[PDB]
């Protein structure tokens, strides 16, 4: 199936992918934010919100990934080849986990609607030709 | 952070890990079932249920894994070290994806309380010693 994990959240993948890669905080910061703001809720017994569910699924996935690269690291793969695997991972999969954590943590903190409206505004802006294009990007708050 | 993706669903990794590995259907089978029974809901605009959110997340995760295996397969890795890797993620990561798909698809078609009670009954079963232990496992109905 063709599944966009942002579609049930009123956004889309291509909208997340318009933003510059440096826009999203690094992963460690996002986990620190998630821990500090929602640790009890995410490790709790209740759904809380589909955003919480997305966060836990994404962190669980990322955990499987780090255990995989740890396994092939200590078990099979040499040093340099390990570092190119890890660098490809962080340049791809890690970006996607950061996009997810940023999206859902931002929805929980500032409201899903204002995040949706930000992403849509940014899409409009990046899609506008330079003659008609306003100088300044749409903006949205940043997380702790 | 220490997260059990089943605790939000009133269950437990530990209960899933009691079941034998061959109990969960092949992943192609679970994906076929999710496609046939839930394609339009899963690929839609609405959450539908936490089970749907979990299934889309699980399959998106598995997709990222297949693309990683593809990349390091054709770029980095010899055929035999590749198959060792594919064996590892199949017996580990893949088993876990099958566990997630089976759990949530089972909740959707058969009820969440039904699946919960099944897992707790199976836990009780696998836990009781052979003298007092009934001969036939709990079923899911």
């Amino acid at each position: 199936m063709d599944i966009d994990p942002y579609k049930e959240f009123g956004s889309s993948y291509q909208l997340l992918n318009f933003l510059p890669l440096d826009f999203f905080p690094d992963l460690n910061a996002l986990v620190d934010t998630a821990t500090a703001l929602y640790e009890e809720e995410l490790t709790g017994r209740e759904h809380c919100s589909p955003h919480h569910t997305a966060i836990r699924q994404a962190l669980v996935c990322w955990d499987e990934l780090t255990k995989l690269i740890a396994w092939m690291s200590s078990n099979i793969t040499s040093e340099q080849v390990r570092t190119i695997i890890v660098n490809h991972v962080n340049d791809t999969w890690g970006l996607k986990v950061r996009q997810s954590l940023w999206f859902h943590l931002s929805c929980l903190t500032f409201g899903q609607h204002t995040v949706q409206e930000f992403l849509v505004s940014f899409g409009v802006w990046i899609r506008t030709p330079a003659p008609a294009r306003p100088p300044n990007a749409p903006i949205l708050s940043t997380l702790p």
